[PDB]
């Protein structure tokens, strides 16, 4: 086993196959310790977890400071924060994954490169390389800041999310709300009048595919 683990791949190798909740370390270092979700069961596993929807009880309509700390209850419905994103996507190449389930049906989407820049350029999405099911709906958003109501797309749709103008994705948006965009939306998997049930981003490196 790996003493400081520094993602849910370097804690899976460490023979750990349950998902659940385990302690990674921020550039394997024991000060920097950080509670993920580890999907240990998606496509071989070792995945942190950074946004979980399925029941609409958390609220996601939170302002910046919210956004880059985290919130929710890592077990359930949460937010894992753009500080840490930014932090665990430094530390090498990471693929993106996005789980989706609506009424038993279910789409996903890979992003072989995935990463958050720091505070300093307001936590830039970078995404490449798509494969999936559920469509190439976050290319619109690749290259964007972040944004919240109080940093207007996060206040005019009630989210947050690396909005453009607006979206093709608002997996932060409000739980069951099938209006135009207010919704947990995937565009080019169901539209913007549908808003999805069940949604996870996770990250994991883009190597373990054959690691
Ligand atoms: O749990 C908290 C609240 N405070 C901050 C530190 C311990 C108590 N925030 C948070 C929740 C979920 C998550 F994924 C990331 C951050």
């Amino acid at each position: 086993s790996m003493p400081f683990p520094k993602d849910c791949s370097q804690a899976m190798l460490n023979g750990d196959t349950t998902s659940g909740l385990y302690t990674i370390y921020l550039n394997g270092d024991k000060a920097q310790a950080l509670e993920v979700f580890c999907d240990m069961t998606s496509d071989g596993g070792g995945w942190i977890v950074f946004l979980r929807r399925k029941n609409g009880r958390e609220n996601f309509y939170q302002n910046w400071k919210a956004y880059a700390a985290g919130f929710g209850d890592r077990r359930e419905e949460f937010w894992l924060g753009l500080d840490n994103l930014n932090k665990i996507t430094a530390q090498g190449q990471y693929e993106l994954r996005v789980d989706l389930r609506d009424h038993g049906e279910t789409a996903f989407a890979v992003y072989d490169k995935f990463s958050v820049g720091d505070a300093k350029t307001r936590y830039k999405l970078k995404v490449e390389g798509y494969s999936g099911t559920a469509g190439d709906s976050m290319a619109y958003h690749n290259g964007r800041s972040f944004s919240t109501f109080d940093k207007n797309c996060a206040l005019s749709y009630k989210g947050a999310f690396w909005y453009r103008n607006c979206h093709r994705v608002n997996l932060m948006g409000r739980y069951g709300d099938n209006n135009h965009s207010q919704g947990v939306n995937w565009f080019h998997w169901k539209g913007h009048e549908h808003s999805i049930q069940f949604a996870e981003m996770k990250l994991r490196p883009s190597n373990f595919r054959n690691l």
